[PDB]
């Protein structure tokens, strides 16, 4: 039951589309903004770039695929359909994946703007509550930032290109310098400094490099402490930070001037230096900065995700094949 696919050659690249989807406006891929004739509703569509011309793009595409078909979440981005003009296996070398259009991210929310209480509450609470759920299958964002946050005009949130991964001011310090093996928790301190710029109005930690960047970290979390160092095998990670001139962690409370109390309990949680102490996403759920929002049995996790093909070492071609079935076998929410 194929259907009628146009081409547009618009952007520099050519996009072939179905015909449901009408009034393509530009926007690892490119996205197109568009209005679903079907339903009446604006979405996104990804052109994937040369999804198979390389051992890594497909993996990467085959990865992304099965993820969006896994992850049903209202604060994580859904596939609202995938398709391929191609019409053999033999044809197939693009792919297109379509989602819902929502109105802003959160670069523009903040943009310049200091946020309420309440506002703040909702937005991280979100954040937390559709983390929970990714991390529940076992998988991680990595790179966790208010442009991948998708928020429409009641603020209602969905996470955007998690798990990907495996433009420097979220990042947690551990998967900078590469020392203490990381957890799930890297998100965590991602959500600490957007929680922070979001009651502030200001980039918690706006570095200009590498150097710099875990030089403004270091100034508000402290350098690392002995019980830290003696947990960090990397040579080149002790060196460095030995290195460094000794510096106290700061009061959070005479840093975040007039923030909710609570608010700064939960970021002291976050943006801690210690992986191993770093609050999860499930635990930060149950603060009592989200007594208004928390609720134990609305806060799902993710039914069983097998990502066995991680560890796999496949042909372009075979990658190729498993993300051709992926799309045929595909069947819209
Ligand atoms: C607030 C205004 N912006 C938007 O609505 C908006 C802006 N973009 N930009 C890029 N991709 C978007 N969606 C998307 C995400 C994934 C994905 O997340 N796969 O990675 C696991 C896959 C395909 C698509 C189409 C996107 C949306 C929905």
């Amino acid at each position: 039951e194929r259907p009628t696919f146009y081409r547009q050659e618009l952007n520099k690249t050519i996009w072939e589309v179905p015909e449901r989807y009408q009034n393509l406006s530009p926007v690892y891929g490119s996205v197109c903004a568009a209005f679903d004739t079907k339903t009446g509703l604006r979405v996104a569509v990804k052109k994937l770039s040369r999804p198979f011309q390389s051992i890594i793009h497909a993996k990467r595409t085959y990865r992304e695929l099965r993820l969006l078909k896994h992850m049903k979440h209202e604060n994580v981005i859904g596939l609202l359909d995938v398709f391929t003009p191609a019409r053999s296996l033999e044809e197939f070398n693009d792919v297109y994946l379509v989602t819902h259009l929502m109105g802003a991210d959160l670069n523009n929310i903040v943009k310049c703007q200091k946020l309420t209480d309440d506002h703040v509450q909702f937005l991280i609470y979100q954040i937390l509550r559709g983390l929970k759920y990714i991390h529940s299958a076992d998988i991680i964002h990595r790179d966790l930032k208010p442009s991948n946050l998708a928020v429409n005009e009641d603020c209602e949130l969905k996470i955007l290109d998690f798990g990907l991964a495996r433009t420097r001011w979220y990042r947690a310090p551990e998967i900078m310098l590469n020392w203490m093996h990381y957890n799930q928790t890297v998100d965590i301190w991602s959500v600490g400094c957007i929680m922070a710029e979001l009651l502030t109005g200001r980039t918690l930690f706006p570095g200009t490099d590498h150097i710099d960047q875990l030089k403004l970290i270091l100034r508000l979390v402290g350098t690392p402490g002995a019980e830290l160092l003696k947990k960090i095998s990397s040579e080149s990670a002790r060196n460095y930070i030995q290195s460094l001139t000794q510096m106290p962690k700061m009061n959070f409370a005479n840093v975040f001037i007039g923030a909710n109390p609570l608010a700064v309990d939960l970021l002291e949680k976050m943006l801690v230096l210690d992986s191993d102490k770093r609050i999860t996403a499930a635990q930060a759920l149950a603060h009592a900065y989200f007594a208004q929002y928390h609720d134990p049995d609305d806060e799902p996790v993710a039914d069983p995700y097998d990502q066995s093909f991680e560890s796999r070492d496949l042909l372009i071609d075979e990658w190729k094949s498993l993300t051709y079935d992926e799309v045929i076998s595909f069947v819209p929410p």
